[PDB]
């Protein structure tokens, strides 16, 4: 039979968009699982779709006639929609991983970072240190704490993961500006050269460290709003499929009023 057909691939591409909206909404916090499973969905979705349009060769299913051109002329304005800005999910899966894995990268390396500038406070404080001193790497102990909740902040593809990468790339810019004064002897904001030697040895080590957060400042800045517009995408992607289901059921029931 032939209106089963139709009746059943309609009944279907309910479940398909529900499917598509609930893997761009995980993909869109950088699970690169349901980023495979949203293309899977897709193509399916689009395979159901054409056959319900141009018909199956395979099950020799008729082109669906002009009686239901009405119904079918709308939720194809909302499937434009919704395959459009899942391709621009796809579009952007490797970008959007590196961001996920690199923040988790930095999760690790910040922290380390953090606390052993704590340790080169006590050790300012343990040899005698003029009090401007420890209190600038106290500010480098919470200005890296900063750092590491802007990476937090900007893996929430909100309108603050731009903000927060802005700030986490000016905090390691101010971060590297005090880091080689207190190493070497600058005359920037009257940052007085530490004179101890374990302490150096300590620097040198945060310097080792900051690399890493020093070379990815770029990368973050560059694709942080990229994954700002998958967020978008993936709740536009909700939205318009929450549409596209009454959309699909009105479609389903004027196949069976027909």
């Amino acid at each position: 039979n032939h209106d089963k057909q139709y009746i059943g691939h309609a009944g279907e591409l309910r479940v398909l968009s529900q499917r598509i909206a609930k893997n761009a909404t995980e993909a869109a916090a950088g699970k690169g699982e349901a980023f495979k499973l949203l293309k899977d969905a897709r193509n399916d979705f689009e395979k159901r779709w054409n056959i319900l349009v141009n018909g199956d060769e395979s099950t020799s299913l008729p082109p669906s006639p002009e009686a239901v051109k009405p119904q079918m002329d709308v939720v194809q304005q909302d499937w434009d929609g919704l395959r459009k800005n899942a391709d621009s999910i796809l579009a952007s899966e490797q970008t959007v991983l590196s961001l996920h894995q690199v923040a988790s990268t930095l999760a690790e390396t910040i922290p380390q970072l953090q606390v052993e500038y704590e340790e080169v406070v006590d050790i300012l404080l343990e040899n005698g240190a003029p009090a401007d001193q420890v209190a600038v790497a106290q500010r480098q102990s919470l200005l890296a704490e900063r750092i590491l909740g802007s990476v937090n902040k900007v893996l929430a593809g909100d309108e603050n993961s731009v903000q927060a990468a802005d700030s986490f790339g000016r905090d390691a810019s101010l971060f590297g500006r005090v880091l080689k004064g207190m190493q070497e002897g600058n005359a920037a904001m009257s940052i007085s050269k530490v004179t101890n030697a374990e302490a150096v040895d300590r620097l040198n080590e945060i310097a080792e460290l900051f690399e890493f957060v020093s070379g990815s400042v770029d990368e973050i800045l560059e694709t942080s709003p990229d994954l700002f517009q998958v967020r978008e995408a993936a709740n536009n992607i909700f939205s318009v499929s929450q549409t596209l289901l009454d959309k699909a059921s009105q479609l389903a029931d004027g196949f069976e009023n027909l």
